[PDB]
């Protein structure tokens, strides 16, 4: 697979691909190939938001009263977002340069950038409810925890295979991870800032997270159109067992968040416990499947165990 | 003969440790950073957010029929010159900003690509809404009929596209510099037609929008300021007395095509612009532009500023 060039003066008008078209580059918002770009691109500038204009008074003061459970999963699941988020800024940029469709580039580039936003807001929370010594060995847990030092490896494995080997498949693959972090591994983590506020803790911080998670609305139909646009394109590599890789590589994603839940909640979180979050990520990767016409991996798990979370999360 | 860098490096230190070359993890940690200049620019940069569509072009929509074929010629040729050379740089930063090993100002540029998506956008909703469909692609596709504007297109992009396909040190700093140039001369040019316009009366919606194109151009301008100052004082082996004599001469051809394209487009049929007023504030120009990355200027001759009334007017 070889990367755009910068200007190609021998492209023709409009957008011919998601890959390998013959695409000059220019930004001409009236000549689109998908109708669906113009709506996500007007939702995402709405959607706008300054983590410092939320104030995090109240937070100040509940922050020191968290039992050491509560701190032990506050600690290693903001890290671990931060991970996320910073490595969904390096690698965006990556996946983008070889999309032909110039409309899809520009919602990359926006998503790129609430990202960072994201990664930032962090480091406000952090540096606003607590002292600076503590504030850097959150920063620093995956250098001290084995466990979610080995789901960083993991994760970013993935997409450092197509960084260095450009190859069709490992675009594909990480495609495909993208859409498992965005749809998996995000909406563990918000569950756990939502119980905590239901108690009446760390309000202000959840609010900050409900942003988080209105975009990441967004980020989950841009690659859920993405992977569509893509098969009915190139449906002879869309094969059926390219398709079970897909099912398996969700499969993967989801034991390891189960796993990493329960590591970090301890049975120590009011509230949650390990059959809870068993049946919520399963249950979440069920929906992700179907929206990308594939079969769920959990037939059984059709009710949705925590039905109070989509009225909590709005804003 | 540089090296991209890794997605996450496990091996990496806490912290900034330079530009380019450092043993970065590539984490967002805004309170462990090196620049501190970093840290105003990430917050006046987003307190510009702006959305184009909010402003209503009603008065524009009434006044673009009525433009001369002189203006309309001028108008024509300029924003799609314009669009094109946002719609390079959106694809052009992310290349330039994945050798760079210092996360704080990869935040940065990433913001800056987002911008510069904003601003083509601008143009798409001021052709659609002021003009008709068949129009609205005749302005597009100016640079398919008008050899002036294709070669002009090559030439700015061939000097990204040589780092794209050749990622070496020395075709690394040309563009830098070559974006320091781009955004502080051609844009600053295509500026000041439609500000020359708006004084007259007309397009005056149109100019409101290039004043918030500006306001975020002179972040970017001072970002890439900083870029090249630090570039400088850790690779001080690279900026030898010869590389910053090619970066002056890098700025005197840059001024030289400017000033012939600001005098092809407008042709002597812009009221209030005229061949030598477009030669001496690009001149002008190029002189603070260099005084502020510590070079000497080219045109030290022309020292009062021939458009003063530009300041004040461009301001929101
Ligand atoms: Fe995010
Ligand atoms: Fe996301
Ligand atoms: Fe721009
Ligand atoms: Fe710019």
């Amino acid at each position: 697979m070889l990367k755009k060039m910068i200007f190609n003066e021998k492209g023709q008008r409009g957008t011919e691909s998601m890959i390998n078209g013959n695409t000059t580059n220019l930004r001409e918002w009236n000549r689109i190939k998908y109708s669906w770009a113009s709506d996500f691109y007007r939702t995402m500038l709405n959607n706008f938001w300054i983590p410092e204009e939320i104030s995090l008074n109240e937070d100040i003061k509940q922050f020191p009263y968290l039992t050491d459970g509560e701190r032990n999963a506050f600690d290693k699941i903001i890290s671990f977002l931060n991970f996320l988020d910073s490595v969904q800024s390096e690698n965006l940029p990556n996946i983008s340069r070889y999309i032909t469709a110039a409309e899809v580039s520009s919602l990359l580039n926006i998503q790129t950038f609430q990202e960072e936003i994201h990664a930032q807001s962090y480091s406000y929370i952090l540096d606003t409810v607590t002292n600076p010594i503590t504030r850097d060995k959150i920063y620093d847990q995956w250098r001290e925890d084995e466990h979610l030092l080995e789901r960083n490896k993991f994760i970013a494995g993935i997409y450092e295979k197509f960084n260095k080997e450009p190859e069709i498949h490992n675009f594909l693959r990480a495609i495909m991870a993208n859409y498992i972090l965005e749809g998996i591994y995000f909406y563990s983590g918000f569950s756990f800032f939502y119980t905590l506020a239901r108690q009446g803790k760390m309000t202000a911080t959840s609010t900050i997270f409900k942003y988080i998670n209105r975009d990441e609305v967004t980020h989950l139909v841009l690659f859920q159109n993405i992977i569509k646009e893509l098969k009915n394109e190139n449906s002879h590599i869309f094969t059926e067992e390219l398709e079970e890789e897909f099912r398996q590589m969700m499969r993967m994603g989801v034991e390891h968040e189960i796993q990493w839940g329960q590591y970090v909640t301890n049975n120590e979180i009011l509230g949650l416990n390990d059959e809870l979050i068993e049946r919520y990520i399963k249950y979440l990767s069920n929906l992700r499947l179907v929206a990308i016409g594939l079969k769920p991996l959990y037939p059984e798990i059709n009710k949705h165990p925590m039905e109070w979370i989509d009225g909590f999360s709005k804003l």
